[PDB]
């Protein structure tokens, strides 16, 4: 029914830095999130009952969207054109190689209005 030990959590990260990470495992219900990255490229995700997939996106790969239901620890998300990279990690010591070659922040060209 409800009894799951096997606390895992979504990374998600665009361009090449973490914008994002949500807890699957026990996140009952339904939940989405629209990742907006470059020139239209977005990806809408949903989390439905454990389990996180590409809801829809604008990419000619939909690769994503092949994975389906994904939930447990060594499951990804992969949109390319979208430079959109998900995988999914356990709390309990589930000791990943963490690669931290990442990007700078990103300024925003236009600080002074929107």
């Amino acid at each position: 029914m409800k009894n799951t030990g096997d606390e895992v959590v979504a990374i998600i990260s665009q361009n090449g830095k973490v914008i994002r990470e949500i807890p699957l495992t026990g996140h009952k219900g339904n939940e989405q999130f629209t990742i907006k990255g470059k020139g239209a490229q977005y990806n809408l995700m949903e989390v439905d009952g454990e389990r996180i997939r590409i809801k829809e996106d604008n990419s000619p790969d939909q690769v994503g969207v092949k994975m389906g239901w994904k939930s447990k620890a060594g499951d990804t998300i992969v949109c390319l054109p979208h430079k959109v990279f998900v995988e999914i990690k356990s709390t309990q010591k589930d000791s990943k190689d963490p690669d931290t070659d990442l990007i700078v922040p990103n300024l925003e060209h236009h600080h002074h209005h929107h």
